[PDB]
């Protein structure tokens, strides 16, 4: 038996909300249900056709049992749908799509949903099990402990990024310029209505209060260009370059894609949006995560036999402005082709979701026949990358 | 390309420690490193041959960033090794093996490590982010909140088991007899030396203390048969059937398998233990998880045209004695062929590890040519199953 | 019969009372204490160095740091040579502090003292027991509830104890709601008439990179809706209840301080005293019956001095609940127009450690020359303190 | 003119044994220890419980003890519901300050019989979490023993680190401190084996369901020492040139003490034999870091007030908060060391902080010979001290 061709038939997401902001009352799983239900509606298929689901989700503590199952059932999918929650840190939402593609390729399923979800607003604090130490204890923040601290270096991802800024000589000003570029591209894309088929509105209902309709990304509107160059370099007191403005923020959101075999799409009279061509994972020293996406992207190109020039648009996840700039520089790519409609620095970074968002964005933004390449670094020194072609 | 055949080359585990017991000082990821290093040693290959790693791990809160990456780097595997942490609740350890097999089948990697790890001793308590409510703050136990509570029904796994005991007419005395049988078989297998190849010893080292070598599963010795029928039914005080003795326990442990394509096994000239024949996931109504493994096992049998009678050895994970009895009753299989060397009720149940342990046990215990079938229920109403044939 | 030094009040100052998590909530109890103590010494027109010792009531001390009264005193800029003691008689603390200070003065053991009370209920923490966390989790308890508001013996809230007295004395919901509205009315009128001009000192709340807030009046009395009062549900007892969130006192932040001295010291220091402290007493009853303890304490003071209830121009009976005040009016058979005339805790709020000091200070300012004032305050556990003063 | 005051006498002084931290009495809350000592004292006094008019108890760490700690102790000892109660906090001086303030009420003729003492269960002191929004990056759970009991607010350092400052200034070395400490343990054991606390201390039965009853009848802390280890121990409060150690400092402990106090007139009316007369007392305060010297000034104040000389004092109880403190006091007052802390103190017996001030007064009451003067003094966090002079009757 030969490997089956895999197609993206729909790709949908919630808006991204700011930390403790517009979507902070919704658990990650509920955002997941919203995205999954939206993606299935858009695919125009009976929901019973979806055979199995994988969702990325990095910070699972306190979400209750089986987060992906919660998202799936909450979306109204059948109780017969098996569910697995995926954690490759920042790459989780992309790795979910990759693993689901592998199942489809094997003929183990013909239709799946894959994506990612995160509610950083609802990530809790932890207290160790045991006896309390004389003198007190600090209950640790799981965003910091599980999401953002490199285990081996015992420093923030932001501090790890400083290493790359040093080695590649990427200055504060260049990072700030990228960050401003991202906010500008985000606003322009929202104003041009570019997320109209991608984002679905979320109604937040509180008892006794009026409904709030969240219809666009919250983060990009919280910028002051005049203040960008004034911020302190918080991850390194001496010779620092990374700031709160030129790094991604803490956010809430979910994205989901409907994936099928080519045969399943034919059977169901569905016109797919894009073909999944290839994907790869790469890993380097934990401190050097910003550069892993370079290797992952090169693997994919070399596997398919494409040149970098053959890629119409790049989605290189904006964990930090530093990451994108390292990637542009090492790969020598046209910066007008990279994160064209904004990215994590200005739209925000719900870590388990972003890897799925960037792939769904390519699916909508590419023109017929064009190749898009999405890549995303992750805590621990990893990256995932994926090549798709618009149909 | 054509789908590649997958073989199990090695299968190794730590002993299983009791809650707050012999292994409680070691993090899940450390147990992971131990199992991973041991499986590579038993496989007789350079660590550098391992291309990618998947580990099941249900309760990831407070383990630090990227648990699987920590296990892999802590075992001395190359920094180039991509890692993904898998959460299908209790089925996590088996699902990791299944997904790794799918990547190998696709020709996306040729050698992987897959397994599961859990340190329930070290799972923390959580406090919600936000304002402290007037009148008190609740610190929830992640074991209870994420591990053991069904989301939809708002009851413990043990109460879901009671539901199945009612519907299938499985009485307290029947569950108690099964549990006693499990304890008996575990002790017999340990005394017969049946885990000599499967289990590797763990050395627990404490500053200014003598070393402690943990060489055997701890839990099976923790029973009093005379008290078994006198114990209170903790999940249902009136007309109950499930007890602390006839349920599985909370435990610490890790297991890891080295998987290869048939081509890689030949290239490297290793002696494969077993071929992976088929695997499947099924899901039912959440409260009914005890029966999900029946459907999952039936799926794998049907997939490859085998009948229940063709199976020499069944590993039906003993989440509760109730579960195994429900499976035997529905499948109508010979109890003498089920969990022959004990299982989770007497050996313990580190949830993210168990699905891998039972596959690994089949790999060592099956005789040449024999088929073994492993199935494992999971929170949310799911199950995974795998069929292997001993080489 | 002992011959004792005559004790006088030379000043009585307080911060405004802030609402729970409200205007004064960024300020620790000890800081509010410093503000009131400094204000009191300022109004007394004496050197800080003249204050020899300080006692401050403070019910909920957990997490405030070592020696709360010492913090308040040194925080006001008083000499490092000033001995300090923090007093806890629950809700009576602010009064008991004045009483115990008076006793020292009477003995000739000191000639000038500061006495009062402080509480920041906004900043009262939660606790977790020492030891090993039980499998399955734990509820960290709220100290306001555990130490402040729960009767140990009956294992119920103060408000539920009050329901007991409402039953026994036939003090219905409507009468209590009427008393409540009356307190809010009187509080507003007094504030609008400028009746706290010399008693209250404003506090400036400063937050880096924010405008300053000058808190110059009590925050709580403006937080009522008279239309909602009779519609509120009875929180401490659903079945046949009378006590509500509106007719009970609230959780609050504030501090009060008095300069006390011997009559001799006042003369030496050429300051004119406001009032003479005549007598005071403590009484106790069954813990559940705390609302009636102030009746017995007041009667003890009258009997001791040989006065009649009719001789008192002005009564301050702490408004812990509207019920408590009505229960006192009923049993004592006194004229309601002479009781809590410029409002009280039901509308002004109840920072538990300070209220007993506040009400003595208010009598001091409001009484006319030669008039007698009687202040009484119930406390958790079944107790009450009372004090008789005479204006000079 | 000086007021004419009632004479105040100590009629009984009774305490629980002192338990080590998380040791023998750690299952009992402070208030129950309070009840045990209060009932003890009244029984020993030989009066009806209804004769006690009012109660003051010292108690420094009141968090989580429930409403009105003193009221709990009092009602728990079976005293009438008519008995008013006040909980006193002058940190380490609380147990003595309670007796002092009760004495003032008696002097004024405001009461004729009172119970005064102190109680502390440091084993049961909880941790705290602040009310409000959980701050990004972590939430601290503070130990109230550290935060409220042992940390100087102003200097933001442990009491033992403040103690180092005086060791420095007065040149009191490690070995002298250690010498004192061993001296305390020695006196403690001697006194206990001689049966010297036969009337002072009452035994406590600890009942755990399923378990055999435990009878705690002697102080726990003094047996927990190794004299050979003493000189070896690390100086835990200061990195450079330290002198204070876990062994020459007092420990965290649990205990209560209560005294029955009355006017001379009430003792006659009740036909009881008074034990001692309360002569004078004082409080002093210095710079917060300098709390080890504050008892010097407090004692001097008392002697000066009564016109006595240091040489007139038969027996000194200078609370052994730290070995350093007793030494500083001996040095500055120039008194006979053989007259100081004769039967042990807080370094060997332990230091339940709200209790110790009452314990040491109770101890002079039992130890002094007819007509002798005893002086008890006690430092407290914040830079204070209380002192009391008594004469045996
Ligand atoms: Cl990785
Ligand atoms: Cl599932
Ligand atoms: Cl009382
Ligand atoms: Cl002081």
């Amino acid at each position: 038996p030969t490997l089956k061709e895999v197609v993206i038939v729909s790709a949908t997401r919630t808006p991204i909300g700011s930390f403790l902001g517009s979507l902070s009352l919704l658990p990650a799983t509920k955002l997941g249900s919203i995205a999954i239900q939206g993606a299935i509606e858009k695919a125009g298929i009976p929901k019973e056709e979806v055979k199995e689901a994988y969702m990325g989700n990095v910070l699972q503590g306190g979400e209750g049992q089986a987060p992906t199952r919660q998202a799936v059932l909450g979306a109204g999918l059948p109780i017969s749908t098996p569910c697995t929650t995926i954690n490759k840190v920042c790459a989780s939402g992309m790795k979910a799509i990759m693993m689901a593609s592998q199942s489809l390729m094997c003929g183990h399923q013909d239709v799946m949903v894959a994506g990612g979800m995160e509610s950083m607003s609802n990530v809790p604090y932890v207290m160790n099990r045991g006896s309390t130490p004389y003198g007190g204890v600090k209950l640790e923040d799981l965003i910091v402990k599980d999401g953002l601290t490199d285990v081996y270096n015992k420093i923030h991802m932001g501090s790890c990024a400083e290493n790359t800024a040093k080695k590649l000589n990427i200055a504060r000003n260049e990072q700030d310029a990228y960050a401003i570029n991202s906010y500008t591209r985000s606003k322009a894309a929202w104003e041009a209505g570019k997320f109209g088929n991608e984002v679905i509105p979320v109604t937040v209902t509180v008892k006794g209060q009026p409904d709030v309709v969240v219809k666009e990304d919250e983060e990009y509107k919280r910028v002051d260009f005049s203040k960008v160059p004034k911020l302190k370099t918080v991850f390194q007191k001496e010779n620092g370059t990374v700031t709160a403005a030129n790094a991604s923020t803490l956010n809430d959101g979910a994205a989901a894609l409907v994936l099928m075999t080519a045969d399943a799409a034919k059977r169901l009279n569905v016109t797919p949006l894009a073909r999944i061509v290839a994907f790869a994972d790469a890993a380097v020293e934990p401190i050097d995560f910003p550069i892993a996406p370079v290797y992952a992207a090169s693997m994919v190109l070399k596997d398919v036999g494409l040149k970098k020039e053959d890629i119409a648009m790049w989605e290189v996840n904006e964990a930090f402005s530093l990451v994108v700039l390292a990637n542009i520089k090492m790969l020598e790519i046209d910066p007008q082709k990279v994160n064209i409609n904004g990215g994590a620095v200005s739209l925000g970074h719900p870590i388990g979701m972003s890897g799925a968002r960037i792939v769904g964005h390519l699916t909508h933004a590419l023109k017929q026949g064009e190749y898009g390449l999405a890549s995303i670094c992750n805590g621990g020194g990893g990256a995932s990358a994926m090549l798709i072609q618009k149909l």
